[PDB]
C-alpha cells in the first residue's frame, strides 16, 4: 500500500479530472495482445503514464503502455494500454496504484483481462477463460499490494477474496457468449499468479496443477485485490497463449511468442468479447 | 534478522529489566480477541511499545498494543497485547524483534495464540487448535525471521524446525484440556501461516488444505521460528474464528467478524486454558 | 537483476580478465562440503570475492568463500567455493551476480553443486542426485534473480526454464557415473528451493515431497535461472546430507551435520564425479 498516500492518489485522480472531460465508470486493463481494444474507444483520449502526476511510467515499454479514456458499447471507460507487473521491477502498491486512482475517478467496475498459460489440459491456446478464481502465489508469502498500513477510506484491513469475481458478471459474460452464437465454449477456470519473468519449469507447471490453477499468468491477482478492496466489481478474463506441463519431451514448448496471436484473431475475439460485455455491466443510473 | 544490532536487543532487555522489578519466565503472545488474558495478571506492569527503546511501535493499533509483566498462575510472565504482522507493514525482524528481547530478559517459554480460519473441516468455529505443527509459506519464499546474517549469540545458522512445537508441552495441555473435564476436545493440527491482509479465496483454501494445512493465520510462524532459534521452549493454540473453502456457495463467508466471539467465551476459555498450562510449564528451578 | 549496471559486470569480467590470463569455458559452483573440488584444478589462480571489483563478499564465511580459476579434467574452469544464499541477506541479483560476470568472462557451462535433504524416499543420504528439474519457490513469489528491468544483452524477458537442465549433459552424467563401475546408480530428481535458513518442519516437508520435489535446498535454482537467461549449458548435482518428512517421531532428525561427510567420502565422489564429467562438456572448438 505505502510508497503513495492518500493525497497522492487524490491529486492523480483530480488531475485526470481537471483533464479529462471524461468520467469513467469502467477500467479496462488490457493484458498482452489485448491493447487494441483502446482501437474500439469513441471519444478516445490518450494520456501517457508518463504525463499522470504519480503514474508510474513503463520500464521500457513506455512505447507501449497508456492511458486512454473514451466510450466501449455504451460505458465510459479508461483503459489500461500495458499493465505494470511485479517482474518489471514494480513493488505491487506502484502495480496496483491505476485501481486506487480509477477508483477516485469514479469508476466501479474494473474488468482485467490477461494471457496466460493454459494449465487445464481442457484449454486450447486461442481460448478465452472467464476468471472464477485466483491463487495468490506472491501474495501467500508477502506480496499482497495491500500489504502496509490499512486506509479506511479504500477498504477494510482484512477485505475478503473468496468473491473477488462478480458472479453475476460471470453468468452475464458466460450468456453474453452463448448468446454471441460462439460454438467454443467460454472457459472458466481459477488463474494462478506467478511472479518471476522466467517461464516455468515442468515441475513448476505441474505443482500449479496440482494446486488446481487453470491458467497461469504473472499479473491481474494484485490489482483484482485492490479494486475489491476498493469495493469495485470485478470479473475478467485470461486469453490462453500457450499450454505447458509435460516432460515426456519437454523441448519446444509453444513459448508465449503465441502473442503473434496476441496480434490476431483470438485477442481480438477477447476485445469484442469485452466490448459486448459493455451492456451486461450496471450502469450507475440504477439502470433496473 | 538485521535492521537491530545484538546490542539493540541487549539495551532495549536491559531497559525493560531496569525498569521492571519483574523477571518473566513465560512470554505470551495475544492473537486477536486474546488480550484480556493480560486481565488475568497479578503485579501488572504495563508498556506500550511506544516506551520501549527498540520496540516496534503499532501501525494503528496502539491503542491495543502493549507489553504487560505480571504473574500468571505461578509463572513471571511478559504478554503481547497486540502482536505485530508482516501484513500491517513491519518487516519479520521487526515483528519478531520482542521474541529476541523476551529472550534477553530471561524468557524460556513462549506461549503463542492466535485467531485462525478453520481448514480442518472437524473444527468448528470456537475450537482451539493445539499447534502441533506449521507451514511457513512466507518463509519458503524468503521471509523467513531469520534471513540476513546469523548471531550465534542468538542461535544457529540452520535451526530445525521439526521439533518447534514442544511434544511434552503438547501432552501436558492436551491432558490439562482433558483433566478440565472439557467435553469438545483440544482440537491439534499444523498452522498454515499466510501473509497478505486480504483474505483467503475459495481456490487458496483448497490448496491450504490440500497442503495438509488444519488453520489458516497471518502471524505465529516467525515469533516461534525465532523462538527456536533463541532455544526458547514454545507451544501454542489457535482459536478457531472463522471456518473456509468452498465455492458450492462462496456468498456470505463467516468472515472473522466472529472476532465478537474473540470478545467472547471461547477467547475466554482459551486464555482460561492458556492460564491453567501456566502449572505446566517446567520452572527453571529445576522443579522436579 | 538491478543493484548492478550492465557496466558493472563488463568491469568485473574485465578485470577478471586482465588479472588471470585464464579463460574459463567452465564455471563451477561448489555447494556445501563440495569445495574440495578446487584441489583438483591445476594451474589454479585464486581470487577472494573480496578483490574482484563488484563481487559480493561473505557474509561471515569470506574465510570459506573464494573463485579459483583452474584446469579441471581438460576443462578451463572458474570455481565458486563458497556460493552466497538468499538466507544469508544477499537479494537474488547479487546472489547471481557471480554468474553474470561468469558469461562475459566467456564461461558457456555451469555445472552447480549442493548438498540438500532427501524427500524421495528412495534417496540415502550420501547419493548423488543429478537435478533433472526445478521448483523454484522464493521465485512463484517475487524471489526470481531476473526480476527488474531485462537486459537483452544478457537474455529475454521471459526465458524458458522447462529446459535449464541439459538433457544431454544429463544423459552424458548418466551414462558417466554407468561407465565409471558405479554400483549404487546415478539418482535424478527434481530440487525444490526453499528460502529461509531455519530447516523445515515435517508438515513442510509434506508439501515439498507432495508438490513432487525429490531434493530440497536452499539455493542453486537462482545461479541456474539467471545462467540459462545468458544462454550458459546449464546441469548439476545434488549431494543428499540428511533425509526429511516424518513426525511419526520427529526427534532426531539426521540434522545436516551430515557435512562431516560432506568433509568426506561422498562429498569426494561427487567430486570426482564432477571431474570426470568435464571430458563430456563440449570443447567450444566446435569439437565434433
Ligand atoms: O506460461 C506462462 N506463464 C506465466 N506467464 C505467462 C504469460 C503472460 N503473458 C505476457 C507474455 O507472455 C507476460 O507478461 C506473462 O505474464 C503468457 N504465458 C505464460
Ligand atoms: O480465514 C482466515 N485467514 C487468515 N487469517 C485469519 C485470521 C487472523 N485473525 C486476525 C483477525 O481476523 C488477523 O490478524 C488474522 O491473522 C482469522 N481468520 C483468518
Ligand atoms: O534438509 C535441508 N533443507 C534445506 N536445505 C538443506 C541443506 C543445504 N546445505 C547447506 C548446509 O546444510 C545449506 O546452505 C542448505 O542450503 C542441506 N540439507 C537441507
Amino acid at each position: 500500500e505505502n510508497g503513495y498516500t492518500y493525497e497522492d492518489y487524490k491529486n492523480t485522480a483530480e488531475w485526470l479530472l481537471s483533464h479529462t472531460k471524461h468520467r469513467p465508470q469502467v477500467a479496462i486493463i488490457c493484458g498482452s495482445g489485448l491493447g487494441g481494444l483502446t482501437d474500439k474507444l469513441t471519444q478516445a483520449q490518450i494520456f501517457d503514464y508518463s504525463e499522470i502526476p504519480n503514474f508510474p511510467r513503463s520500464t521500457v515499454p513506455g512505447h507501449a503502455g497508456r492511458l486512454v479514456f473514451g466510450f466501449l458499447n455504451g460505458r465510459a471507460c479508461v483503459m489500461m494500454q500495458g499493465r505494470f507487473h511485479m517482474y518489471e521491477g514494480y513493488p505491487l502498491w506502484k502495480v496496483t496504484f491505476p485501481v486506487r486512482v480509477f477508483h477516485l475517478l469514479g469508476v466501479d467496475t474494473l474488468v482485467v483481462t490477461n494471457a496466460a498459460g493454459g494449465l487445464n489440459p481442457k484449454f486450447e491456446v486461442g481460448d478465452i477463460m472467464l476468471i472464477r478464481d485466483h491463487i495468490n502465489l506472491p501474495g501467500f508469502s508477502g506480496q499482497n499490494p495491500l500489504r502496509g498500513p490499512n486506509d479506511e477510506r479504500f477498504g477494510d484491513r482484512f477485505p475478503a477474496m473468496s468473491d473477488a469475481y462478480d458472479r453475476t458478471m460471470r453468468q452475464r459474460a458466460l450468456s453474453t457468449w452463448k448468446q454471441m452464437g460462439e460454438q467454443r465454449e467460454l472457459q472458466e477456470g481459477t488463474y494462478v499468479m506467478v511472479a518471476g519473468p522466467s517461464f516455468e519449469t515442468v515441475a513448476e507447471c505441474r505443482v500449479l496443477q496440482k494446486l488446481g490453477a487453470d491458467a497461469v499468468g504473472m499479473s491481474t491477482v494484485p490489482e483484482v485485490i485492490v479494486a475489491r478492496h476498493c469495493g469495485l466489481r470485478v470479473f475478467g478474463f485470461s486469453l490462453i497463449t500457450n499450454k505447458v506441463i509435460m516432460d515426456y519431451e519437454s523441448l519446444e514448448k509453444a513459448n508465449h511468442e503465441e502473442v503473434l496471436a496476441a496480434g490476431k484473431q483470438a485477442a481480438q475475439k477477447l476485445e469484442q468479447f469485452v466490448s459486448i460485455l459493455m451492456a451486461s455491466i450496471p450502469l450507475p443510473d440504477k439502470a433496473s
